[PDB]
């Protein structure tokens, strides 16, 4: 049982939601005025604390909370290592709403014990194409489409309690005061990822790696020398070889992309998500936020071709603590963002994201199968890894869907 999950407006088996055909949502119509205006009751010794996300030293309070409680392999060889800067960038998109990142600390010391942070998202998130096919078959479109316009919900991330009040159920506790402070908004939807399997996932892909520094990936145990590396004769130097790539990017037209890029990238951007279920809608303020480059934050490359862009790469970088090891403190690792490409085959131009991020230092690339992601993999050398990301809706009926109809990149 889950104890806390059973309570909440989600389906709670994989047999729910096998059998829902139509996007909608799971709770009884509610209002702002029903919800309490006052946070959750929490223990005497506690208090609920908005940080502010801009002052540096609030950002550096998260950012050790996260740099020694957050996710971790299921080795614990790792654990994320997200930088302040990329927690101002992740937690303030235009618009977003302060109260929306709860934090508790000890009444005592202001000492932060736990986390969970909100940011708006507009998301499309209507009925599936494959089932609004179904519905018309049955007469039923009408139905099928009422919930097709796009939504401006909640993006849940950053769900972090101290190792020192693991399994005292403080988790739920910051959910539901994450979810009276979203619900006073007037939103009622809610989207996350996690590598957890909880109630109940509409969509789940694997991960997949690639490996742009393999000597020292082996060196931390991120990776290992294949068995068939074993019958020759000087194993790294092969792996290597397997490896290496390009000192510059091969597409002539790259460079990074600059301000004036942005309405051409988020048309060009835009039509290419619109093809997806489940996809986000940005506004040319939100394009510049999420892919303008950011110094050791995100990279942004645009082919030009004729003073016009016609594709564009991005990525993010999440550097991770080795645990264990000698040599190594930090593995730096690069995740694909958002992409669009329409004039060159989409391995042509991700082979330039690995190209720069190789020469800028990164050890490794890591993405899931959403997006048309699996359309590079085998010629790019990608590997699939260990978890599986799995996308949840809070309070939003929605039949299971495969990965690759998912354009949505949580950060
Ligand atoms: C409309 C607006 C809606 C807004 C909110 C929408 C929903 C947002 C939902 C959150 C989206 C987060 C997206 C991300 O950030 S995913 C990343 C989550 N963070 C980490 O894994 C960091 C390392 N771990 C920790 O900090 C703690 O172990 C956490 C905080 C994960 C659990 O703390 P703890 O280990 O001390 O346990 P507990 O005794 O306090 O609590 C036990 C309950 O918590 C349920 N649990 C365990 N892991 C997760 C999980 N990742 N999401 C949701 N629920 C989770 C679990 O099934 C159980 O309930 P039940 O099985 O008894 O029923
Ligand atoms: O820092 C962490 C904590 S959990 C996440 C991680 C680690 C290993 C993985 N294998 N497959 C997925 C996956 C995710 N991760 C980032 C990462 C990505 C690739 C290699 C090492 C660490």
């Amino acid at each position: 049982a889950h104890a806390f999950w059973s309570t909440q407006p989600v389906p709670q088996t994989e047999d729910e939601t096998e059998k829902i055909v139509f996007a909608g949502p799971m709770d009884e119509p509610k209002t702002v005025a029903d919800i309490p205006e006052e946070p959750y009751p929490i223990a005497s010794t506690f208090e609920w604390w908005t940080p502010n996300m801009e002052a540096a030293d609030d950002i550096h309070a998260i950012y050790e909370l996260l740099r020694d409680n957050y996710v971790e392999d299921d080795d614990s060889m790792f654990r994320f290592n997200y930088s302040e800067e990329f927690l101002q960038w992740a937690l303030c998109p235009p618009n977003y709403i302060p109260d929306w990142h709860v934090a508790v600390r000890r009444k005592a010391d202001k000492k932060l014990l736990a986390f969970i942070a909100g940011v708006p998202v507009t998301l499309r998130m209507g009925t599936p194409k494959y089932m609004k096919v179904k519905a018309q078959e049955k007469g039923e479109g009408e139905e099928a489409a009422k919930y097709d316009e796009p939504r401006h919900i909640c993006e849940i991330n950053f769900l972090c309690v101290h190792k020192q009040l693991r399994e005292k159920r403080l988790a739920p506790i910051l959910i539901k005061e994450a979810t009276r402070r979203v619900n006073r908004t007037n939103v009622w939807q809610a989207v996350y990822t996690a590598g957890v399997l909880l109630p109940t996932p509409y969509a789940s892909g694997q991960y997949f790696h690639r490996s742009l520094n393999p000597e020292k990936l082996v060196e931390i145990r991120f990776s290992g020398i294949p068995a068939q590396y074993q019958k020759f004769q000087n194993p790294m130097a092969m792996l290597k070889r397997n490896y290496q790539l390009p000192s510059a990017p091969k597409n002539s037209g790259l460079r990074e992309m600059k301000p004036s890029d942005v309405p051409q990238v988020r048309r060009i951007l835009m039509n290419y998500l619109d093809s997806f279920d489940v996809g986000p809608v940005f506004s040319d303020a939100e394009i510049s936020h999420y892919l303008l480059p950011r110094d050791g934050v995100v990279f942004t490359y645009v082919v030009e071709n004729d003073k016009k862009v016609t594709d564009f790469f991005s990525f993010y970088r999440i550097p991770s603590t080795v645990i264990g090891n000698s040599n190594y403190n930090l593995l730096n690792a690069a995740y694909v963002h958002y992409y669009a490409a329409t004039s060159i085959p989409l391995h042509q131009l991700i082979l330039d994201l690995l190209i720069v991020a190789h020469s800028r230092g990164f050890d490794v690339c890591n993405m899931v199968e959403i997006l048309d992601n699996r359309s590079f993999v085998e010629q790019l050398k990608f590997g699939a890894g260990d978890g599986h990301l799995r996308y949840y809706f809070y309070n939003w009926a929605y039949p299971k869907i495969k990965p690759s109809q998912v354009a949505l990149v949580m950060l």
